[PDB]
């Protein structure tokens, strides 16, 4: 209901944690668990590469369609770009529904 | 310098008109060229296959580009389609250059 693809067998859930490392240890047996652990986090990069299928437009209309275009008039800064502190901006919700189809 | 492609081999004219047709002749021999004809026209016909190379654009930018698009406001009569009397007209005069590249 919120839009995308129904997926029985959806991607999975790739799951990740930091493996414990414990701080040193009592000189002498205790049977409680430790907790007591080395302060750590990890980072690094991760790559998605996603393959689609398309279906091109075929329209035999004749009239120019309905085309998602970024407005020529001139403004402060560029839409979907970083504004003057690095920080970047999607500006509005673009939709697919522009090209037009009979019923 | 009125735009388009300078060719030193351009496509060639193609020449036609009616074969001439004369009324009846005198029945004495006279010199003279037949102004006399028969009034005729012709219809007919004609095709014209063009082939086009395109340049595909591989524009690796990351905001939206600017394309030609039929304005989505609601009008009286639809953009390059015939009015009400069968009449086809073209509201506007579209160039080419609406994608940009660097220079």
């Amino acid at each position: 209901l919120m839009g995308g693809f129904g997926l029985k067998h959806p991607p999975p859930q790739i799951l990740i944690k930091n493996t414990p490392v414990p701080a040193d240890p009592p000189t002498t047996f205790n049977q409680s668990k430790l907790n007591s652990f080395i302060t750590q986090y990890s980072t690094g990069q991760v790559s998605v590469e996603i393959e689609w299928e398309l279906q091109k437009e075929n329209s035999k209309r004749w009239n120019p369609e309905i085309q998602y275009t970024s407005n020529y008039y001139k403004s402060t800064s560029v839409d979907f770009a970083v504004n003057t502190e690095g920080v970047y901006s999607e500006p509005r919700p673009i939709g697919t529904r522009y090209l037009t189809r009979n019923l």
